[PDB]
């Protein structure tokens, strides 16, 4: 339904990230010295317009945000694609993934970046992926 809110489809369980949302959003370390900044189902303030997720230091997109939340294998993930050109030969885009996990008892992190996708991979350990 694409509101920041999905369903487990085994068991219905209500998965809903509704309370991470707003322009403010957070930020994930990059590298020694950058950041990233996010938005999580909306844009972030400190983004181009639409953008969910930007580098830090340049302002540039790494994926314009949504809010079609998925559930995976017990993972929750929002998917911000169609970000700014990155650097390669056949034209691909950055894009981010923002994967949420249980964790029972707040901040994402950058955990790889694929230069052959061009894709920023991101989790999250959260009580709101828990069921
Ligand atoms: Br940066
Ligand atoms: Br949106
Ligand atoms: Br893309
Ligand atoms: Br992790």
């Amino acid at each position: 339904h694409d509101d920041c809110q999905v369903t487990n489809p085994s068991t219905g369980h209500l998965f809903d990230l509704s309370s991470l949302s707003g322009r403010a959003g957070f930020t994930a370390a990059y590298s020694e010295k950058g950041l990233v900044y996010m938005s999580i189902c909306g844009e972030n303030e400190n983004c181009p317009p639409g953008v969910g997720a930007c580098f830090g230091q340049t302002r540039i997109s790494v994926g314009k945000a949504n809010k079609r939340l998925r559930y995976v294998d017990q993972v929750l993930q929002l998917v911000y694609k169609d970000g700014s050109p990155c650097p390669s030969k056949s034209g691909l885009s950055y894009k981010s993934v923002i994967s949420f996990v249980c964790r029972p008892e707040n901040r994402p992190m950058l955990i790889s970046l694929d230069k052959q996708t061009c894709t920023l991979f991101f989790s999250w350990h959260t009580p709101l992926a828990c069921e």
